[PDB]
């Protein structure tokens, strides 16, 4: 019956125990928990993100946007001096329900002032070991991953070389006509690399190409890559971490470029001036990470979809 | 500058300690924590509530409503066997920001199978004493509060009698609306001064989620807690009968120049399947934290209120 929960009672008890462990993990490291809004008068500019919008009575209401990630408010807190902070929030992305996506989901996001990407990866690995009781993670660069799995260099290979690889994977249909080099790299990573990682233990992939920087600063030593990592385990994308952007002008260029592209494609998005204002005042150098709690719980239970770990997925909420 | 949080660093650190204290309270009592949706294909019919609505792409699109409280999903869990459970969630009500309101706010809602209203009140009192280091609560009925502060009986006074009383307070054709004005203006400023005040047995018309008292049909098994001028919690002996719940929703819609809301069948269906006898309570965590901090507004304990979020 559609009235019943999506997840079993035993799975929801284990869910609460994991949430408690996560909280003990950060308590033990002196990391403060914060709560930030689920709604903003501003939204994100990323072309790949689709925000929920709702009207607030505010005689003239205010448009509000549900938060795809608590990043901007947490950076505002950091700029104001909160120190190392974590949050376990409900996040909202207007995406269809899938085995591994729900339009509302639990995010674990945290920030560590004065931590570089490597020190943060190590902390994420310790958390995985604790919750999953899994082995210590392996780490490799995006480059190394391609070289080991596909015998190509993704930082230097031309599109012909790229389609040669795609052909070997039985992917020529999609690859032959695709003329965007980075898009071909994503096809190859998804189809040629992802199936061969995260098997025995979690796998960190870091130094994604500059085009796939997302929230990451570009690597100063090699502008071809970004200070971003992603963790994979048993075929599941669990987390993305970054050496965060502290430069206001650089951040603003990102948003403006985003809205310029959206126009070329999508509505232009109300920029978070509050975030740019925080960066102008001064955000401590930091690395931050966003982890999918529902996926973590799914893996900890050996469950096969989010419907097993979320009380009511959107189809019956 | 607008970029800065509403709440100070010290207040947020104290807020987190309180969150963890609430969790310790329930852990010590073996109550399970759950998480239920912030969004639903269904909504509420309650005449006092204004939800947010937002459009979902779907598996074409679907209208979603944000949750005003986790009640309906927690009842579904209860009907499925979850046992005593609490939740600390963000709840959503489409109403302007005020000193004591934000359109998104933290709710502590919990449910106790086999607790009556009195046993639940006692448990609320214990939590308040823990968080606030306040004195044990006093309790009185809606009737007693009107008798002690206004010298009238709200259960039997006629409208003339009521207007006379409103006249004496230096202040409408509905008797219940009259009672509401009297309570807000004549009773509320005069309770919760030195310790939390539990008001119980609200009139039948103000039943909200509560069963009617079987022993006196003029009143409901509902209580409200007030402290230092502020409304902190609402608790009920819960409705378990599907037929009665549905008639209440039908009536809700009748009373609604407000839009008519659909009745949530999943809730009714859970009630049909069987909801254990239980009492539940909804508490305003931000309000509670504000009182713990001796602060004046929610802007002092919420990292970013809506005006700057
Ligand atoms: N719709 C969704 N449902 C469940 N988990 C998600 C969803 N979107 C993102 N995630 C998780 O959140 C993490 C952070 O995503 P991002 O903020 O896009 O880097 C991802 O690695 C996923 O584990
Ligand atoms: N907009 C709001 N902002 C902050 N607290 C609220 C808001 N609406 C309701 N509350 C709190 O939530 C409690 C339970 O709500 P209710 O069940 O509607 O009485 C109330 O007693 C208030 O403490
Ligand atoms: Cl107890």
């Amino acid at each position: 019956a559609t009235w019943q929960p999506s997840a079993s009672i035993p799975n929801l008890l284990k869910r609460a125990a994991i949430m408690a462990e996560i909280r003990r993990f950060f308590a033990d490291r002196g990391v403060l928990e914060v709560e930030t809004p689920c709604m903003s008068q501003a939204t994100v500019t990323d072309i790949h993100l689709f925000p929920f919008e709702t009207r607030f009575v505010g005689s003239q209401g205010i448009n509000l946007y549900l938060m795809t990630s608590p990043e901007y408010h947490m950076k505002r807190l950091l700029a104001a001096g909160c120190g190392p902070v974590f949050q376990l929030c409900r996040s909202f992305r207007n995406e269809e329900m899938g085995r591994h996506h729900n339009p509302e989901f639990t995010m674990l996001e945290w920030y560590r002032p004065h931590y570089d990407m490597y020190r943060l990866m190590n902390e994420v690995d310790d958390l995985l070991q604790q919750v999953l009781d899994c082995q210590p993670a392996e780490s490799l660069s995006y480059q190394q991953a391609f070289q080991r799995h596909l015998e190509i260099d993704p930082l230097s290979a031309d599109k012909t070389q790229l389609r040669e690889a795609a052909a070997k994977l039985d992917l020529s249909n999609i690859a032959d006509t695709e003329e965007d080099r980075d898009t071909l790299l994503q096809l190859l990573f998804t189809m040629g690399v992802e199936p061969h990682i995260g098997k025995e233990k979690p796998t960190f992939i870091y130094h994604f190409p500059a085009s796939q920087a997302s929230l990451a600063q570009i690597s100063t030593e090699d502008h071809r890559v970004a200070e971003r990592f992603e963790v994979y385990y048993k075929g599941i994308e669990l987390a993305n971490g970054f050496h965060e952007l502290t430069d206001a002008r650089e951040q603003q260029q990102r948003f403006e470029q985003d809205n310029r592209k959206r126009a070329a494609r999508l509505p232009q998005q109300p920029i978070d001036q509050n975030l740019l204002d925080a960066l102008a005042a001064g955000l401590p150098d930091c690395s931050g990470v966003a982890l999918g709690v529902d996926r973590l719980v799914m893996l900890a239970l050996g469950a096969e979809s989010l419907a097993d770990v979320i009380a009511f997925t959107v189809d019956r909420a």
